[PDB]
């Protein structure tokens, strides 16, 4: 008969009780100003269908980051502007400021608030474990905010979110891949980052919501109380979940494409195999522990979960004892 109908836990008809503007993103009307107000000051990162930079405002000498967007589907174009308009000022979503575009070139580019961002790869030689739990409840206001607000980022990894560590400031970033969530829509799997894929993408179940936001923070969060990056090492889309059966085992992961009546590509076959349900303590060391603790462990058993409607919700995440002392 085909895979069984699932719906978000949460936030389940926010859209489907609004106008249609505000989730029509094809019909949204994009206007955009003259980029002659804004000078380029140095690259910041640079991403499949995009460059970004530091720049400046040349009328009121001001920094903001500018994201020039290589012209890719206008509709995908239009879907993160009107994204990042719906949730414009949310608790730390990047602020997009304006909208652009080069007279000469005819490029789209965004204009967001200014953030400060300290190194990722030279970030960890004073994060303690309070930072971890400080920084990770700030990914979870800005989630629960998107999530209330009928839009799943799709892309929660590292790279996506940047923080200020002198003022304590974080911004998740990088809306290109975010949707509108309806509930019982298909969506197309082929989003994320391999690393950070929740088990419903690599098993091709395309009825997911918010919860595959909350399976990538689980990713990020394992790779940091553990200082193990990434954490589940695929090589591949099909070895990816390989990676993550040899810690979750493979018994609850039949039981969860047995629940969904989800059936497995033949590519599995071979490369699957049997593995055993691991215990979170298995990957303590001396390297980590002083960053491990069992609210750390029992916060990471109630993300790290196949079952995308098991996992725990932004909201019901701000509530673990792992945030307690923040
Ligand atoms: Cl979410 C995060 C991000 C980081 C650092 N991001 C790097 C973003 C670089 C960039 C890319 C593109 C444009 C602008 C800048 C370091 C640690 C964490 C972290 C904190 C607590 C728990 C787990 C992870």
């Amino acid at each position: 008969s085909g895979p069984v109908p699932s719906r978000a836990r949460v936030y389940t008809d926010v859209n489907t009780h609004r106008p249609s503007e505000y989730w029509d993103y094809e019909s949204h009307v994009v206007e955009w100003g003259n980029q002659d107000d804004y000078q380029l000051v140095r690259k910041l990162g640079r991403g499949k269908y995009s460059e970004v930079f530091e720049a400046i405002n040349i009328t009121n000498n001001e920094k903001v980051v500018v994201k020039i967007l290589k012209p890719v589907k206008k509709k995908k174009i239009k879907r993160e502007i009107k994204i990042l308009e719906n949730l414009r000022g949310g608790p730390n979503i990047i602020t997009l400021a304006d909208i652009v575009k080069d007279p000469v070139s005819r490029t789209p580019a965004l204009v967001f608030e200014h953030v400060n961002n300290t190194d990722f790869k030279q970030l960890y030689q004073t994060l303690t474990d309070y930072d971890i739990r400080f920084y990770m409840y700030e990914i979870l206001k800005a989630l629960d905010y998107c999530h209330s607000m009928g839009i799943m980022h799709r892309d929660v990894k590292p790279h996506n979110v940047m923080i200020d560590h002198e003022h304590r400031k974080l911004r998740l970033i990088d809306w290109g891949l975010a949707e509108f969530y309806h509930p019982g829509q298909e969506y197309n799997v082929r989003v994320a980052s391999r690393y950070f894929k929740g088990p419903e993408l690599l098993v091709d179940y395309q009825m997911y919501d918010y919860s595959l936001d909350m399976w990538s923070l689980g990713c990020m969060l394992a790779s940091m109380i553990f200082r193990k990056e990434p954490f589940f090492h695929g090589h591949d889309n099909y070895d990816q979940l390989v990676r993550i059966a040899k810690v979750l085992g493979t018994e609850d992961l039949y039981d969860y494409i047995d629940k969904y009546n989800i059936e497995l590509d033949p590519r599995f076959n071979d490369i699957l195999g049997r593995h055993s349900r691991k215990r979170w303590e298995r990957f303590v060391h001396s390297e980590n522990q002083h960053l491990v603790s069992p609210e750390a462990l029992d916060f990471l058993d109630k993300l790290l979960r196949y079952d995308h409607q098991s996992r725990l919700t932004a909201r019901e995440a701000m509530e673990h004892p792992y945030f307690y002392t923040v």
